[PDB]
Formats: C-alpha cells, sequence, structure tokens
C-alpha cells in the first residue's frame, strides 16, 4: 500500500476489488495487476484501464475495434489516463501514473477492455 | 419494416440485441420494446433509452436518482435523444424519433436505466 | 419456427435469447447457430449445448478442461443431450435432436462452454 | 476474520469479495452481510446464499419464481446450505452455519438470488 494497490483479474472475469482510493499526498500511484488463474491471454486476458466514468464506454467500444494485437485499446486514446498491458495466466504488469492528472471531485472508473469483460470487471477510483 | 427494430428485455436483465444500425434514408426510426418475462416492473422494469456514448453515464446516474415514479429518467433530460416508458412483464411500448437528430460519425448507445441493468443492457446504435 | 429456432452469439458474449420452448408436437427440434461478430473462435467461440440444469456446472467445468481442440466439451459426455460445434466469426452450425429425450417436469438449460461464457450465455429450454 | 467474514453488497450489484475460504478447524462459520448502498430492497435487494456449484442454477431459477415476499428463495429449499434474508439499503444480516455441512473436495458457490444479480454477484467458497 502507500501509493500502490495490488489487484487480480481471475478466470471468472472478476477483479478482486471494486474500489480504489488514491491518497492525495502520493505524487504518483502504482497499480500492480496479476492474473492468478490458469486460462491464457487469448481466452481470459485482463488489463486495468483508467478513465473518467463519462469516457469508459467510448474507450471500451473503440478498444474492442482495435483488437487483439493492440491489447484491445485504441492506440494513443486521449481518454485513457493510465493502463496496463493485457496479461494472461501467471503474468503480472504494473502501471505508475502521476496523481496530478486526477481532479478532486471527478468520478473515475477502472475496467478491463477484453471483449465482454467490462460488464463485470469494473470499479471506481477516487482521490482521498 | 426497414426503419424499425423490435427489441425485448427479459427477466435475465439482457436485451436481445446489442447493435442497431439506422439507415441514413429513414426519415424516422421506431424501436418496439416488449418484456417477454414474468417479473413486475418494480423489480425488473426495462426501458430503451438513447443518448451519445459520452452522455450515457450521466443519463444512467441521474436516471437512477429520479426513481421508479419518473421511470428512472431525469425529467426533460436534454441528453436523451429518444426513450420508451419503463415497462414490466407482458407490456410493450414503442418510440419513433426523427433521424435528423443523429449524425454520421457520432457513437450512440442505447441502454436501460433501471438500477444496475445498463451493465448488461446496453448496445451501440449508428447512422449508416 | 416452432420445431426449430435460430440463435446467435455475438462479440459481447451474449445469446440473442435466454428461453426456448419446445412444443411437445415436435418429434425433433433443430437449433441453427450463427456468430455475427468479428472475433475468432479461439477468442470468442460459441457453441449451443443442452443438459439438465443440474448437470450444467459439470458439463461446463469438464468442457473447460477439454480445451479448444475438443470444442470445450468432454468427448462423449453423457450429460449432454445435444450440442453444436464451437464456431467463430461468420460461421454457423445446426443440430437436430429427438424431443423424446426430454421429459416434462425436468429443468433444462442451454449454454455456451467456452471458458467464462456460461455466466451470461445460458438460458432455459422447456418442453411445453 | 477468525471463522467469520464481513461482506458487502452495493448499488452496483457487486459483492466486495469473490472468494471465501473456511478453515477446517472452525466448528462453525459466520457471514455478516451489509448493504452500504442507498437503493431499496425491491430495486437492489441482496442476500448471500450458499449451495454446491452444481445446485446453484436450480436455486437461482426457483428463487426467481418464489417472489419478492419470499426473498427470492424457494421456502425450505434443500439445496441451500445457508442463507441470509434479502436486505436493502442500510440493512444488515448474519448467518452462522455448521462447517460439518461442507465436505472437502466439493465446490461451493455463494451468490445473490435477487432477479438478474447472480451473473455478477457470485463467488467460490472453499474448505481448507
Ligand atoms: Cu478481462
Ligand atoms: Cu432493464
Ligand atoms: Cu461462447
Ligand atoms: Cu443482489
Amino acid at each position: 500500500a502507500e501509493c500502490s494497490v495490488d489487484i487480480q483479474g481471475n478466470d471468472q472475469m472478476q477483479f478482486n476489488t471494486n474500489a480504489i482510493t488514491v491518497d492525495k499526498s502520493c505524487k504518483q500511484f502504482t497499480v500492480n495487476l496479476s492474473h492468478p488463474g490458469n486460462l491464457p491471454k487469448n481466452v481470459m486476458g485482463h488489463n486495468w484501464v483508467l478513465s473518467t466514468a463519462a469516457d469508459m464506454q467510448g474507450v471500451v467500444t473503440d478498444g474492442m475495434a482495435s483488437g487483439l494485437d493492440k491489447d484491445y485499446l485504441k492506440p494513443d486514446d486521449s481518454r485513457v489516463i493510465a493502463h496496463t498491458k493485457l496479461i494472461g495466466s501467471g503474468e503480472k504488469d504494473s502501471v505508475t501514473f502521476d496523481v496530478s492528472k486526477l481532479k478532486e471531485g471527478e468520478q473515475y472508473m477502472f475496467f478491463c477492455t477484453f471483449p465482454g469483460h467490462s460488464a463485470l470487471m469494473k470499479g471506481t477510483l477516487t482521490l482521498k
């Protein structure tokens, strides 16, 4: 903890948390994502992507259209504040982003953009 | 035919389609919604609401807040392009709207605003 | 219609129906499955598999263990009343089964066995 | 904590955990469910129900058909190992059950039976 959180995406298309809080004193924040399941990336890949709650749907829709090879994210999507790579069973990836990119009193969402996963794999992030 | 679509929302909280293409030649377009289930409106009510993808989240959140009596939609919400009433088991409702309200290049989303249903009851609509 | 149904599974990991009624006057019933999406079989393949509600979990878990080469279905699983092949984008398949293999008073479920899909891709089949 | 777990069901149809482990040395185990949301029971009611993974579908289908007044659970359902009542905003309920009712090498699932919630509100319970 302290300017970091560890999150897991499993073979049941679930993240193990629905809410992340970022302490306003952190200059940067790190998310460390792992996949504890046994299914591969092409079947059950997960990423953790952060955007405003208003932008989540356009990011998910354009992410599906970019496809597989682009980790289901539009290249240089300006609405994505930070994201990991798409990972499979046994893998891990971290992303560190500057907390100054987040406003107090704005709602943010984290989600996975693998096709169909965002319906269940999503949660809120808020500054504290 | 052609400028209309029949959509069902059932007791599994799912629509029977997640993509609607509106033909550029239609002067108007009709959505015919029915609820083939057995559950009452106060527990599994569904409506079909249209907005841009960017506005979806605000419409769902203010909708949730307006309550069952307002069909979970903010009264006179300017972000709502077109909508049906909230219907329960065995009911039907239709909405016809002007296609000039849509423009090519914009991403639209249709969804249900009953609390929690948009997680699964959502789809894209595009003018082609 | 009546002694056959057309079903589709899409890129949003959803079937277009979650309840099928088989008329007792049908001696045989045909299910025609299509995949109207763009994702390939190994990422978003779908099949239509029928069993009793009590055997669905067993069929899904062992199906998952059999892998893609087995269309995610255990070879000669006796709990499966009928099934299609696993199809990907733009493919289709059909299966016909005898209605006397069904009895009134028993709960049946149709579902997809591609890993993770059964949570949303499932529905009831009832003999009426 | 020791032989007990605290779990929350929110307005986004999410449990705050998706995996419960019960230690074999516990003579009994307690689940304390709360609803930190603002939506009422008819809209977003949640309960915690435990059965084998095999029986979950039967419990969910029959639960749906029992009605709001029956807390969407079939009265005296033999397949339910333990359950809470259906609670709404600001409510709380607990269930303590005998760990002798669980056997090793059997898969258990906990889920909510409010219509449409089990697709998202479900997790595994394991005896170690
Ligand atoms: Cu994912
Ligand atoms: Cu709805
Ligand atoms: Cu599938
Ligand atoms: Cu619930």
